[PDB]
């Protein structure tokens, strides 16, 4: 049951003008591709904090990557669904390391040493699984949350799909042809709904033992299969670059109106 919304004044939307005409912003399968001046976030937080969302944000840090913590929490507490529920999980072999990071209103985080992902499922409605090494330098909201999500890796999104460093072998459960494809996700940003992401993880995880099985593994790992996956299963949004950019590698292309979640260098 989804409660109404308020009166709110904003400017009409304008069914003979598109949104933006140097990019593709829906796919094939009706999927919204987000990008800057897609979405009014007004709209959007309205209708998700009606439904008291939460966001369950993980992120693995091992070894030396413990060190990228306290960059990554302090700027997604000023970045990540400021004003909703957020519940930061930290999967890390060094407890005693994570930085005491001061957290808004609403905003939690579990370290968990390196649990019963069942958790999930009661604490939070989204999951969002990004990798350590990156900073957040602007808004990553509400808009990217839907069923289930992939990225588009900021090295690929112009490149024709031959191109696309898939798995090529068929000996592996992540193969994938030539004259196959929709776009190459990068393994570092991607979610859903618990229920998707843990169905995603799940086949992912099923995948790579039937290859060690076999005595192959994919030319990127994960993202060789995490790309199989949403081949097969196509997800509901995709995120523009915008998302999972590395300026220090690729500059600011026109394209681009904000740089959101980036690699540290
Ligand atoms: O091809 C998948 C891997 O890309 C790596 O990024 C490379 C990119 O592939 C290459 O074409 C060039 O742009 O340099 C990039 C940075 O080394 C990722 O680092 C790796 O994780 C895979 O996604
Ligand atoms: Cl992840
Ligand atoms: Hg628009
Ligand atoms: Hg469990
Ligand atoms: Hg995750
Ligand atoms: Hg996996
Ligand atoms: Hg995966």
């Amino acid at each position: 049951f989804m409660v109404s919304l308020p009166r709110m004044v904003y400017p009409q939307p304008k069914v003979l003008t598109p949104c933006r005409k140097d990019v593709l912003v829906v796919t094939p399968w009706l999927a919204p591709i987000v990008w800057e001046g897609t979405f009014n976030i007004d709209i959007l937080n309205e209708q998700f904090r009606l439904q008291n969302t939460t966001i369950g944000l993980t992120v693995f840090a091992i070894k030396k990557y413990v060190a990228f913590l306290k960059l990554f929490l302090e700027t997604a507490e000023k970045h990540f669904m400021v004003g909703h529920r957020v519940h930061y999980y930290v999967f890390t072999d060094q407890p005693a390391a994570v930085p005491r990071v001061t957290l808004g209103t609403g905003r939690q985080l579990s370290v968990l040493e390196v649990f019963c992902e069942r958790r999930f499922l009661s604490e939070v409605d989204y999951l969002v699984c990004v990798d350590v090494d990156m900073e957040f330098r602007d808004h990553v909201g509400v808009e990217i949350l839907t069923p289930l999500f992939g990225t588009l890796h900021p090295s690929f999104y112009g490149s024709s799909r031959e191109a696309f460093t898939y798995e090529r072998r068929p000996q592996s459960q992540a193969y994938i042809p030539k004259d196959e494809g929709d776009f190459y996700y990068m393994g570092a940003f991607f979610g859903g709904s618990v229920q998707e992401v843990q169905r995603l993880t799940r086949a992912c995880h099923q995948a790579m033992m039937v290859d060690q099985a076999n005595g192959i593994e994919a030319v990127w790992h994960d993202e060789s299969h995490l790309n199989k996956y949403l081949l097969r299963h196509k997800p509901t949004k995709v995120l523009s670059p915008e998302y999972l950019w590395d300026q220090q590698l690729l500059g600011w292309p026109a394209v681009l109106r904000k740089l959101r979640f980036t690699a540290v260098p």
